[PDB]
């Protein structure tokens, strides 16, 4: 109830998505993102979870029409950012740094004993200075098989999805498993298949993806390990990295 805000304190300026979400002004002073719920149905979670790489809730209005006020992320979704005009310029150091920020946020989710259940670039927001924050808004291609088949949604299954998100980073937003329909992916991931090394992407990084894609959930690394691994990627793992045409 301390999060409650008067309806007149919000100005909805630019519509962004559609269950809409707007760019707006709160107290005529603050740039904010406003998500609208149409008069379906909440975010007790967002009031507890506070972390540098979790996008923060600012205020709420509880009675229909409901409005969720969160901080503004100037670059939109990471999927849009990677696919858009900035993709051409991102190289591995940039992409690995974003992946470390996401792992960092997810490691906070790991410490809090929460699960995301839907980690992928579409649910990562990007801000100024390549800041990336994980955000909570049929994703078989991103879902760990034991979660997709039996509903075991662990932080372990989120790790599997981080592994897939690393593929989105290194292909600059391309859908994983190119040319495979949903049923084709389920069947082949159980037969042991996994995405190959993306072009120009070091084998050290692809190996990290494979640790994320281990069939045994308890064998995949923690987010604490992933965060640390990516934060020193270019000193401990690829000290010889030389820029390329795309990575
Ligand atoms: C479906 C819309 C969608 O995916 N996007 C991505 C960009 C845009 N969007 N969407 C934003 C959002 C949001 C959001 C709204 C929420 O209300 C529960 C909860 C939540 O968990 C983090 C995130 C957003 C933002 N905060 N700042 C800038 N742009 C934002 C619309």
């Amino acid at each position: 109830d301390a999060w409650e805000i008067p309806r007149e304190s919000l100005r909805l300026e630019v519509k962004l998505g559609q269950g809409e979400v707007w760019m707006g002004t709160w107290n005529g002073t603050t740039r904010v993102a406003i998500k609208t719920l149409k008069p379906t149905m909440e975010a007790q979670v967002m009031k507890k979870l506070r972390h540098e790489k979790l996008v923060q809730l600012y205020a709420v209005v509880s009675e229909e029409p409901i409005y969720i006020v969160t901080e503004y992320m100037s670059k939109g979704s990471l999927l849009d950012f990677l696919k858009g005009e900035m993709g051409k310029y991102l190289r591995l150091p940039q992409l690995v740094d974003m992946a470390a920020q996401i792992a960092s946020g997810m490691a906070y989710v790991e410490r809090m004993n929460y699960v995301h259940r839907d980690l992928r670039a579409a649910n990562i927001l990007v801000g100024e200075n390549l800041v990336c924050k994980v955000a909570d808004f049929f994703p078989i291609k991103w879902t760990a098989p034991e979660a997709a088949l039996y509903g075991r949604f662990t932080i372990k299954s989120d790790v599997w999805s981080f592994g897939i998100l690393l593929t989105e980073l290194t292909t600059k937003g391309r859908v994983p498993y190119p040319g495979m329909v949903n049923r084709e992916v389920l069947d082949q991931v159980e037969r042991g298949y996994r995405m190959p090394c993306p072009p120009e992407c070091p084998e050290s990084l692809h190996d990290l993806m494979c640790q994320c894609w281990r069939k045994d959930p308890e064998e995949r690394p923690t987010f604490e390990y992933l965060q640390a691994f990516l934060e020193d990627y270019f000193t401990s793992t690829e000290p010889q990295y030389q820029p390329g045409e795309n990575l």
